[PDB]
């Protein structure tokens, strides 16, 4: 479960990211090194996924209480992408192709 409609479908039925997901702390534990882009030999099948995301910006809509959350999406090993899911505590979700310049509601 690596894709956006896969994850946010998810996100919404389960509330919480699927089994595949790490945070990076979690992932730097286990030896990665972003610098070499080595997530896959350190943990098989896995993305990094559910470390909160500050919206310093103010691009996602804000409303006390309401915790932004990210998770990479289409992983395939190597170094990330550019591809991520937003998700509030109140289950909306938002989606970036481009580095969190700019999102588009996707539930």
């Amino acid at each position: 479960i690596n894709t956006f409609d896969g994850v946010a479908d998810y996100l919404q039925t389960y509330h919480k990211l699927p089994d595949n997901y790490i945070t990076k702390s979690e992932a730097q534990a286990l030896g990665w090194v972003a610098s070499k882009g080595n997530l896959c030999d350190v943990a098989p099948g896995k993305s990094i996924g559910g470390d909160i995301f500050s919206n310093r910006e103010g691009k996602l809509p804000g409303k006390s209480g309401r915790t932004w959350r990210e998770a990479d999406i289409n992983y395939t090993c190597g170094f990330r992408n550019s591809d991520r899911i937003l998700y509030s505590s109140d289950w909306l979700i938002y989606k970036t192709t481009d580095h969190y310049q700019t999102f588009t509601k996707i539930r």
